[PDB]
């Protein structure tokens, strides 16, 4: 019944969604900005509609233009991908009210779980352990704020409730920096996400980032698809993700997986989502839920055989999961390296025209990207231009294949992080596995 | 497990040389690329640790230059040579010379190449082993036409003349009656002598309605052997394969086990070592042996997708003296995979299309695998086979595999030369291919 869907996104994820539609005989409508007319998926799409000028605020965040596009092409559903309006409760409400299927959760669920402050409360209520913190928004009373920081114990982190992508988070190591770190985060969050709401959380020094993939049909069925380790980070943003997570025992996998599946049923969750945790000394601590598909979804696909984009579409078309928990089986290992148009050392954005391009191939090699020779990477958007995912019968083979595939990958004409990713694959501690969320920056000697 | 071979010479070119190169690099084996003077810019040559030019462009002077190839191993201090497919891979003289010079032939023992590689000797052995063959001259044809007419009378007059030392569909002519017989034997002998340096021909009954079904084997040479399902390769032009798939449609679990066990038994009985394929004509529920490839095959990736076994790595493990790791009961068929060969030829007149590839884009996505050395800027030489790449698509079922293939072929861009991409698109759209079980004559009849 999903004859035509609007892909409310761009770049690599838009192409990912397009491919899934194409395989399923579903008509595609590519909505794009005036800077994105030459996107790969825009050229492969059945229909195209320019929804605004180059800036995201004036295009991909343009709610009325996106709905109008669905309206005028007579689409039935809208896939928001990740970022942009995918976790915008207002968007979902309006799409559904306009008579279109929103390929994601109900808006009440987006507001419960997509907003971080409310998410933590709902998880402390439902029987999921969280990181000790302010357990509410922070007020302007700075004596009250200091008491909190003393309860949980420095270092602490100030986090934006409406934040994402590593934005709106500042680490506080003592009272001397607390007032100004709160103020600057409120400001950064206000200008980046609207919402100036911030809370306080204990800053964990030695955890790993372990996240649990879930699918739920909104009819009372909910499964978990093992986990992903995403501990290799810079500026609180993921650089390498892998699945399964090393060193996670079957007893722990089942413990935490069942909690997340239970949480989904208890909240009536609908679609794909990810529960993100800080994992340290054998314990999981909930930090946030992404109520949407995630960038790193392919590594889970490769180890399970489950097509998560197709599953999202199954759920949106009103069909229950026909995958049961005992039918989920992990085989092998997959690693994903994000490819970013940025300086390999300074990490400042590198827009420009790609003058030469060559993609890697081979058994277990999966290249996810819209880039091509002669494609100009625009300055307006996130720097991630592609994803390289390698699968292998085991983790050593996955990493060996990634080294090989990074050696084949050519992207000339702009700076990229390919050199960085080769360095990480060659890191003896990454090869042993289980490095923490602070490792990459420590290795790079980043003050 | 034991240490891998330190260093190998890859004694081939094109897509199979790159495939072997990738396997070496995952296993930490150093690579030596021997190449002709026309192949300096091959992708695997550009990736190889060491390169040696073994002669000028013509294959006779380079990839068939036995002493140059062996000398190359010695100069680089390689310990083994992998012959790929074609060229010297089923040349028993080469395998002997390789061993007598102190290197490992990553292949069967030379004795086994003579027994099973030669088509006349292989028919004889299999018949003595109690393996059904196609009725035929059961011996080389001589020069007196009365005796040759008499053999055709016995078996029945669609007959085919086949070169004992032939391969790639070459050195084969169908004969409909007496009038054509003398000239057909004569032309087949002359073609064989020029192509394979062996003018030996035999006569076989020409089967009207069979499918091409072949069984993958893997033997450690120590007495253990397994099979890895079957492949159907019935879509052919000039008796050479165009599309391959695995598993073969209409082959049951019970039937697969029947033929697989017999092939595995045959390996133990003849002392086979390495990867191999037994090729059958499958007609009226019965298998009839036609040949054994005593080497890796072009289409090995379809079997890898549906079994998870890395056939090249297994070749290298076995050549390192490792016994088979994989037991028969560990081998499981999952899903379905299709391969479309990509050839630089006119899609309609099949005229060779050498030249510079000016634009190139590989297909990507879940379940899509691309096996090719080609790149934008690369010149396809006129000296060698037209096959420039292989596209392989996997799905949870055959319908999914075929829809994915369609889409992948549509994404593929190769400008500058003519290719058969458009024929493969016609084939995926063919109602009878979609049905399955089309016979070996279908593609040419469709045309
Ligand atoms: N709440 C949000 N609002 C707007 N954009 C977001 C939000 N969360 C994430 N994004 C954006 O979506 C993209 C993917 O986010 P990222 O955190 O890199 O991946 P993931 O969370 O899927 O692992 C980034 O460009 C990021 O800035
Ligand atoms: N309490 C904490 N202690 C230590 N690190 C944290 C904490 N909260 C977040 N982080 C760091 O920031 C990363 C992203 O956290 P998250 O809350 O999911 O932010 P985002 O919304 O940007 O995805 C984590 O992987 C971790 O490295
Ligand atoms: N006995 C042989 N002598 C020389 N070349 C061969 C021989 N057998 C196969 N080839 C070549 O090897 C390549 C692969 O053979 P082909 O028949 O296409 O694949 P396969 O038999 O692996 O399915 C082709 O170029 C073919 O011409
Ligand atoms: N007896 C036969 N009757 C009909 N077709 C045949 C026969 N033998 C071979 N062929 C056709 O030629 C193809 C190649 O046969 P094969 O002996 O494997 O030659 P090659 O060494 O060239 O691979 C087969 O797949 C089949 O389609
Ligand atoms: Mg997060
Ligand atoms: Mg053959």
């Amino acid at each position: 019944m999903l004859d035509k869907i609007v892909i409310a996104n761009r770049g690599e994820i838009a192409l990912r969604i397009l491919r899934a539609c194409k395989e399923l005989g579903i008509k595609t409508v590519a909505v794009h900005s005036s800077a994105d007319r030459d996107l790969k998926h825009v050229l492969l799409a059945d229909e195209t509609v320019c929804i605004g000028p180059a800036p995201s605020v004036k295009s991909y965040l343009n709610i009325p233009a996106i709905i109008s596009a669905a309206e005028i092409t007579g689409a039935v559903a809208i896939h928001p991908g990740y970022g942009f309006l995918s976790e915008n409760a207002n968007f979902a409400e309006q799409v559904e009210r306009s008579g279109f299927i929103f390929i994601g959760p109900k808006a009440e669920t987006i507001r419960l779980m997509g907003d971080k402050v409310s998410a933590i409360a709902a998880m402390k209520k439902a029987g999921v352990p969280c990181v000790p913190g302010s357990d509410g928004p922070l007020g302007d009373d700075m004596d009250k704020n200091r008491a909190i920081a003393k309860r949980i114990g420095y270092p602490v982190i100030i986090k934006a409730s409406g934040g994402g992508g590593g934005r709106g988070m500042r680490v506080v190591r003592g009272d001397a920096e607390l007032a100004q770190s709160i103020s600057m985060t409120r400001a950064e969050a206000k200008a980046a996400f609207s919402n100036d709401m911030v809370y306080m959380e204990k800053y964990l020094e030695n955890p790993r980032h372990v996240e649990i993939q879930v699918l739920a049909d909104g009819q009372g069925n909910a499964i978990y698809l093992a986990e992903r380790d995403c501990s290799m980070q810079r500026r609180h943003q993921k650089v390498v993700e892998e699945a399964p997570a090393p060193g996670i025992t079957p007893e722990l996998r089942r413990y935490i997986g069942e909690r997340c599946a239970k949480a989904c049923v208890d909240i009536g969750y609908r679609g794909a989502g990810t529960f993100e945790f800080l994992f340290e000394n054998g314990e999981f601590y909930f930090i946030e839920m992404n109520t949407r598909i995630q960038v790193e979804h392919p590594v889970t696909e490769m180890i399970t055989g489950v097509d998560l984009i197709k599953e999202q579409l199954r759920i949106a078309a009103g069909q229950p999961l026909s995958i049961k928990q005992e039918e989920v089986h992990v085989r092998g290992h997959a690693v994903e390296c994000r490819i970013n148009a940025e300086d390999p050392n300074t990490f400042l954005p590198s827009p420009g025209k790609i003058t030469r391009f060559h993609a890697p191939g081979g058994f277990g090699v999966r290249w996810e990207s819209h880039i091509y020779a002669g494609y100009t990477v625009p300055p307006y958007y996130d720097s991630m231009i592609g994803k390289l995912i390698c699968y292998g019968e085991n983790r050593d083979v996955a990493i060996a294949r990634m080294k090989n595939a990074l050696q084949e990958l050519i992207i000339d004409g702009i700076k990229t992080n390919v050199d960085l990713q080769i360095r990480i694959m060659n890191d003896e501690n990454f090869q042993h596995g289980g490095t923490n969320i602070h490792y990459l920056e420590k290795k790079l000697g980043l003050q």
